[PDB]
């Protein structure tokens, strides 16, 4: 099978380092990277958030678990697809290290977002598919989750005690439940009223579990903070998904997507940790380009 082939070549490559592979950087990008880079990428950022060492993780289960997640997307959907998924994690990886998030959070809580964030649109149809089984989306995404995390030999959560492993499952639920933006809009007012008024604390387990769920949203959404012609080549994707699948109105609809949605987001995330800057100055400098296209119609 070009499968088992395809673990063999995984679980037998050296992984580099996380300085050669990029995944420090906020601007980092997917383009140019074949599958199997995606996967060592994945592989360094469970190894160096000292995850594979903390949770007993075997190497070929890890890669067993990567390449099952990459698989349960769908490569016909243009945007929603295993590189979205990726990027999402990458983000992730970048808040927690460039960011320096990593030490506001437990190391339970850093598997569980680096876990959902993989895992947050798994078998994802794209936008414009919409079934009826009766956040719904969500909970399915969840479903898969939780399924490949069951299925045998890709059991990566094998290594925690059975409370560590309900008390990551609900995480995962609950940040793979974050993603769903009717939720993020019902909720950031808490976050942002709270930050407004420096109470935002995060020893606050009520807060705390706010603020994994507005991390994972800012992470879903970082396309929107990548260099220009990055971020060009992202909303061309989603451009198809949203109207080929399946006056020009797109740059008017990114600075209202970026004003309605992103900008506060970030301008929250900062507040919280200053080395998230990066996020916010690149959303930025996309509205204004965005903006400058609107103005020419
Ligand atoms: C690029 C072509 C247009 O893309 C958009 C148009 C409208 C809006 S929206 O804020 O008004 N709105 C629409 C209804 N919802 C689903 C909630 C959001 C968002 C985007 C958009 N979304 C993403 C994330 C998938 C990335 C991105 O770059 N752009
Ligand atoms: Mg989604
Ligand atoms: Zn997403």
């Amino acid at each position: 099978m070009e499968e088992t082939r395809e673990l063999q070549s995984l679980a037998a490559a050296v992984v580099p380092s996380a300085q050669t592979l990029k995944i420090t950087d906020f601007s980092f990008s997917d383009f140019e990277l074949s599958d199997l880079e995606t996967a060592l990428c994945t592989i360094r950022m469970f190894t160096d958030l000292n995850l594979v060492q903390n949770f007993q993780m075997k190497h070929e289960v890890l890669c067993r678990w990567i390449l099952s997640v990459k698989k349960n997307y769908r490569k016909n959907v243009a945007y929603h697809n295993w590189r979205h998924a990726f990027n999402t994690a990458q983000c992730m990886f970048a808040a927690l290290k460039a960011g320096k998030i990593q030490n506001k959070l437990t190391d339970l809580e850093i598997l569980a977002l680096l876990i959902a964030a993989l895992s947050h649109d798994l078998d994802h149809r794209g936008v414009n598919n919409s079934y009826i089984q009766r956040s719904i989306m969500e909970h399915h995404h969840f479903d898969q989750c939780l399924m490949i995390l069951n299925s045998p030999g890709n059991q990566i959560l094998s290594g925690l005690s059975i409370e560590e492993y309900k008390t990551t499952l609900k995480i995962i639920k609950q940040a793979i439940l974050a993603t769903d933006l009717a939720l993020y809009i019902k909720r950031r007012g808490e976050f942002f009223e709270l930050i407004r008024k420096n109470q935002f604390n995060l020893e606050d387990p009520h807060q705390k579990e706010l603020f994994l769920a507005m991390l994972m949203t800012a992470c879903d959404l970082s396309a929107i903070t990548k260099p220009w012609p990055i971020q060009q080549r992202i909303a061309e994707l989603v451009a198809t998904e949203f109207f080929d699948q399946g006056k020009n109105k797109i740059p008017s609809m990114q600075v209202g997507f970026i004003d309605a949605i992103c900008l506060q987001l970030y301008e929250a995330l900062t507040h919280v940790s200053e080395d998230c800057f990066p996020l916010l100055d690149g959303c930025r400098k996309n509205r204004q380009k965005w903006q400058a296209l609107a103005e020419q119609q």
